[PDB]
């Protein structure tokens, strides 16, 4: 079967058959649209045709396809898988595992980029301790003194559930949020309940509104342990803007380093509940959600009233221009100090040529509308007039629960 | 079976039981979202006008009454000895108030219960057509304080005798291709304004000239009317700053008007059914000014504005958007035309969405439309999880005549 989307702006039209190698759930029915929901142990025999899918994939793409190196290759792992109920990837494979679940990740609008991706093989690690000394060596090297580097670090796989690595942090780098006796928060809202976990396991808070939080380290289903990142290699930029020079004395810093660390990798029907993986923002991450959503930093006012934007009616539109200038102030700043970033305008061109080209060599590009579309100046992108289909792909990045809520704690 | 939705600004959760009652295809399957597509007998007509009674009677608490029995009795002998059967005006009005209840991309459906209906079931020729719409226009216009209004012509019978607006909307502007390669006016207009030449209309071949009506009666070939110019309220567009901005020359008309839906009520399907309530500000700013395929504007906007345009990266593009967006607000209110912005609608939604949850237990909404194309996430309606299902009565689109009609 084909299906067929269309560009509203450029009337250029082209042509799914990818959709076709899809085989897990989107949520939505004939009768129901979930699109915009955000969240919509294994048997042998489950497992060995996960393995063999992937393994086909795998031997597809090097175009060694049924050869003796394949077929060795299946048998290998159909032996290992029935001996031991688990399996163990090469290098190679968890390579083009790594970056494929990149590829095939349908929320990410980065992934022109997916080919070059620096993959650190962490499935030696057995501590907690040898979990940081690995995040530190990602951070120092995808940092790159600001010329950021791609990664991914990827520990041990799960076996029976109950051995898990996990990082309890949400992102590698982030600030503290506390919740003051008088409800207010200082620091980021997003992170107090980690926050309060993190201080419970003993870190001394400085109480800031920009506090690098400390590493919380899980191996091999032990109780997570704590450990401060170096902060020499945790690279920040203050924020100023190039006209307004009152905007440095709001106090903004954001980091450099995005570096997502709570997500599920499947390859091969193997999960690696830690696999930490960085890029570089997109400078509508930090200037539209982390300043200006409500439930975060919430700076909007704050500007404006510098700005002397009249403020009495929404008509005024003064939240919109509040947004634009710390949208220049986030992309300026990085700029000015070398530190890699990409404003939405590139972003999302860089996208269109991508998805054009996977839809003509690969026959497709699952993409989620929802997230792709920047969440301010939304139909000057394009994007927007874009249409997309959603569809899921192995390997994958998923989500998976916060450890906290499931964790048994062992004393 | 019961459905959350969560709001991630506020944890706010509500459940949705009324998808449970929708009936046609969404596009989607288990296996492929399709949310972002743009475009995705006497047996089968008794139960679509059963399911329709049953929720009006139900509607005025009269569900298993004789009243209600006695309809449906009623509307059973009607389709088996003519094969279709006509409305009472009750039904008529609450068919047309809830298809746009039901209308799943419509940010303003707060309002959805203070909607005119204009019974134009009698209408049997072109001229009468364009009658009943210069009423409809003059009636929602109200000198600027706009008032929601539908007109329904005559109900589909055999199918080769429809009425139909070709015009998309009521109010539009015309679109020409110049020797130039460049298009003069509306590019979304071209081919229509050339169905109006070749039908006879003489174009004053201008930026902004309002397009002529092209009426269908009864399945006859469509005829031209041009709509007194003094029934459509136009605004100069300019900004409440910047001096040159009014030297652009542009102008919007006060008054959306979608003309080219089909309205089905309990099975019946009016093909003429043009509505029209307010615009919000993005609607003109945003899409018809600046989408490259549209006015385009953006360029001219940003270079008075003397903007660092070698960059994508000074957010030009951004910092002229929302100056055309701004004009485009303090115009209509200097003027004192119904206007609301995408802050005010996508609020209001918010609230309709939660009254909606308490009172009837859910709210068909489609995010990708709901969502205003510009400053998403500073809405509240960007934080909001939506369900998108399909329920009747609804307004479909529909293909438009040129391709459908024969001469
Ligand atoms: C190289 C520069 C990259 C850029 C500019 C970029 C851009 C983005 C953006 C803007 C988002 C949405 C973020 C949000 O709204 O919270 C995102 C999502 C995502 N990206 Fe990327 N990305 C990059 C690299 C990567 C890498 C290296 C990976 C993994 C190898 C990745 C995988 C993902 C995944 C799985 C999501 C969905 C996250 C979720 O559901 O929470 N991206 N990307
Ligand atoms: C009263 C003020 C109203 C406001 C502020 C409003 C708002 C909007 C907006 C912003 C859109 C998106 C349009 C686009 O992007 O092209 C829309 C779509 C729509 N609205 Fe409304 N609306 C109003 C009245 C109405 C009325 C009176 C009806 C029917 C009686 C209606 C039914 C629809 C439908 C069916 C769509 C989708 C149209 C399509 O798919 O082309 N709306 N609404
Ligand atoms: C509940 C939930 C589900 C899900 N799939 N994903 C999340 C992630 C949350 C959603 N809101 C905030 C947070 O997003 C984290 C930031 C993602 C950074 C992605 C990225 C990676 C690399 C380069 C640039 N950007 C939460
Ligand atoms: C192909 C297609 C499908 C569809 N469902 N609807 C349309 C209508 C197209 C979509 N983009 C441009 C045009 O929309 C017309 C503008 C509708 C105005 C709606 C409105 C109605 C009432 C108040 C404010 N605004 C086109
Ligand atoms: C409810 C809704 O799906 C939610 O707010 C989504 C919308 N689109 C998004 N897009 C991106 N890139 N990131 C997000 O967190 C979200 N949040
Ligand atoms: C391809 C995509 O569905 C298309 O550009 C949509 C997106 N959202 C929209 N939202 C509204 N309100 N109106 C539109 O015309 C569109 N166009
Ligand atoms: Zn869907």
């Amino acid at each position: 079967r084909f299906l067929k989307v269309k560009n509203w702006e450029t009337d250029v039209v082209l042509t799914d058959t990818l959709h076709l190698k899809s085989t897990l759930e989107t949520g939505c029915t004939e009768h129901i649209c979930m699109g915009s929901i955000v969240l919509p142990v294994r048997t042998k025999d489950q497992l060995f045709p996960l393995a063999k899918e992937f393994l086909d994939q795998y031997y597809s793409s090097i175009k060694r396809f049924g050869s003796k190196a394949h077929m060795d290759r299946l048998e290998e792992v159909n032996k290992e898988i029935e001996s031991t109920s688990t399996y163990q990837l090469k290098d190679t494979e968890l390579i083009y595992g790594a970056k494929h679940a990149w590829r095939n990740a349908s929320r990410c609008v980065g992934r022109i980029q997916w080919s070059k991706l620096q993959v650190f093989d962490a499935r030696d690690c057995t501590t907690a301790h040898g979990m940081f000394n690995y995040i530190c060596n990602h951070v120092k090297y995808a940092t790159n003194k600001g010329n950021l580097r791609s990664a991914i670090t990827i520990f041990p796989q799960r076996t029976d559930g109950k051995h898990d690595f996990r990082v309890w942090n949400s992102q590698l780098i982030r600030y503290a949020g506390y919740k003051q006796p008088d409800g207010s928060t200082l620091g980021d809202p997003a992170n107090v309940q980690f926050t309060e976990i993190c201080i419970q396991q003993g870190w001394k808070a400085p109480r800031g509104r920009f506090d690098v939080l400390p590493l919380l380290l899980q191996a091999n289903g032990n109780d997570p342990e704590l450990f401060q990142i170096p902060p020499e290699l945790v690279l920040e930029v203050p924020i100023r803007h190039p006209k307004f020079d009152w905007f440095k004395d709001l106090g903004l810093k954001w980091y450099g380093l995005p570096a997502v660390s709570n997500m599920l990798l499947e390859i091969g029907g193997l999960e690696f509940s830690a696999c930490p993986f960085s890029g570089w923002y997109m400078g509508t991450e930090i200037g539209v959600r982390n300043y200006c959503d409500n439930s975060r930093y919430n700076i909007l006012e704050e500007v404006a009233k510098k700005m002397d934007l009249d403020m009495r009616k929404t008509s005024s539109l003064w939240k919109d221009q509040a947004l634009v200038e710390i949208n220049i102030a986030v992309l300026y700043s990085f700029q000015s100090d070398k530190v890699t970033i990409v404003d939405h305008h590139s972003a999302t061109e860089s996208f269109i040529k991508h998805m054009e080209n996977e839809y003509r060599c690969r026959g497709g590009c699952p993409a989620d509308w929802v997230w792709i579309v920047p969440p301010m100046s939304g139909s000057i992108t394009p994007v927007f007039h874009q249409e997309m289909l959603n569809y899921r792909l192995t390997p994958s990045f998923e989500y998976q629960p916060d450890p906290w809520n499931t964790h048994v704690w062992k004393g």
